[PDB]
């Protein structure tokens, strides 16, 4: 699955299983991504993308195709439960 290898190359330094050991109330599982409305690829596209506070942008590190597809991966897993 690319979306999980493009997560395990870029992305579970701060969020491995569905984590976020930087800013505790903002991980990937089911609930802080409901609440905070990362319920879409897009939604989490445009955040990878774009990047926020500490998390950087990745919109210069990987391509439009490898952001669709791990944007894809968190979705799944996150909806999931990881
Ligand atoms: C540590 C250096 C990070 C890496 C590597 C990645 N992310 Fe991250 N992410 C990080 C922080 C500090 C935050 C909070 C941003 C803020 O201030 O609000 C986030 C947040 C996310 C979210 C939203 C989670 C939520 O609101 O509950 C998503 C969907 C997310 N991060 C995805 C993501 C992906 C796919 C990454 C690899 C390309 C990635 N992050 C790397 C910190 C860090
Ligand atoms: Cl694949
Ligand atoms: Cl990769
Ligand atoms: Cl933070
Ligand atoms: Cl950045
Ligand atoms: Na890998
Ligand atoms: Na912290
Ligand atoms: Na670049
Ligand atoms: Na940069």
């Amino acid at each position: 699955d690319q979306g999980a290898q493009i997560f395990e190359a870029h992305c579970a330094g701060c969020h491995l299983n569905g984590g976020n050991i930087v800013r505790r109330g903002k991980n990937l599982k089911k609930r802080a991504m409901a609440k905070n409305g990362y319920t879409s690829v897009e939604a989490i596209a445009n955040l990878v993308t774009q990047g926020k506070g500490n998390m950087s942008a990745y919109g210069d590190k990987l391509s439009s195709e490898e952001i669709q597809a791990v944007s894809q991966y968190v979705l799944q897993q996150s909806q999931t439960d990881w």
